[PDB]
This record gives C-alpha cells, sequence and structure tokens, in this order.
C-alpha cells in the first residue's frame, strides 16, 4: 500500500 511516486 505505502506507495512512494515522484516528488
Amino acid at each position: 500500500p505505502t506507495t512512494t511516486p515522484l516528488k
């Protein structure tokens, strides 16, 4: 679940 996209 813990996502981490750009920015």
